[PDB]
């Protein structure tokens, strides 16, 4: 399924939501990416299965500073109309993960932790009505699980 | 990969939400057990990828039991029950080489149609409806991961 075909799936997903949701989310996620990357990394030390794959020094440069640009790839695609660029990024990361038999259930695990944590930021952000913080959190979960689905194409 | 460990995981995820969130969802899920199984199945036909793999009767009911299972776990505290079944379901899909990325496709689809129904439900304050939709998306994904075990 080429990135022309898989673009339209990202687009049609993002189109369930207003521009206000797209940007709202994007702003919160760039505002706190490095902090959201730390929280991710720590979450999968806590998991021993996942900790096996982290030799406690590989993140120093790679995993912390990379998880950042993932968060930008994902949350900008829609407000930029740059879908096939983003979708392409996801297959690379999916293929990287699959090459080293990183079990897919742990990715879905991580997708879920981020979603709970990004919504927690949306919640604690006082510059929004709870109606808005709600609708953004929805978008967040949808696009994460859209991305993860595509990351999962390499199995 | 013990169920006792897993069961515990189900408890914590759903502990993030109020009991009112658990029963509201269950209500709407079971109020539409048929229409939801019909939606999921017809959503597979649209795509060729899944349509590859499609007796419906067995399907139509076995989705209807999964739903009943997923939203029974928290309000009844039978986590082991609900887990053990997610474990089985995945191992079936597995041996058929049903690609993982699609179990997630229809998972996301059910979530979106479930919240639509929660938007429409005026027994609920919009606050609750959002809350409930969130529960629904989290717990589905939680099921999804457990299904995705040993793939
Ligand atoms: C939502 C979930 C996840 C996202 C968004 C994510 C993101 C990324 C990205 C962007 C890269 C860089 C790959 C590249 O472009 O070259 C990467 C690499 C990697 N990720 Fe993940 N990841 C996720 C889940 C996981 C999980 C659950 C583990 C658990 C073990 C993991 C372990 C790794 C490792 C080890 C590498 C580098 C491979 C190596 O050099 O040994 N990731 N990840
Ligand atoms: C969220 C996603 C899904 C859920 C919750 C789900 C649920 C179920 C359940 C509960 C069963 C009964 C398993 C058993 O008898 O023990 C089942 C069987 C089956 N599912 Fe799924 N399913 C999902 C996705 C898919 C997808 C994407 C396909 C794509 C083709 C698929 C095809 C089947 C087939 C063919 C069987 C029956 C196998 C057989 O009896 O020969 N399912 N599913």
């Amino acid at each position: 399924p080429s990135p022309e075909i898989l673009a339209l799936r990202w687009k049609d997903t993002s189109a369930h939501y207003s521009p206000h949701e797209w940007v709202a989310a994007r702003n919160v996620v760039t505002a706190n990416k490095a902090a959201l990357a730390d929280y991710f990394y720590e979450s999968m030390l806590a998991d021993p299965n996942a900790a096996f794959f982290l030799s406690d020094q590989l993140v120093k440069t790679k995993l912390h500073a990379s998880m950042q640009d993932w968060l930008e790839s994902v949350y900008a695609a829609a407000p930029t109309e740059e879908y096939e660029r983003t979708v392409a990024f996801q297959r690379k990361v999916g293929e990287v993960h699959a090459r080293i038999d990183i079990p897919v259930h742990l990715v879905t695990r991580g997708a879920s932790a981020l979603i709970r944590r990004i919504c927690e930021l949306l919640d604690r952000d006082a510059s929004l009505s709870a109606a808005q913080a709600a609708a953004t959190c929805r978008y967040v979960a949808d696009v994460t699980m859209t991305a993860v689905e595509m990351m999962s194409h390499a199995y």
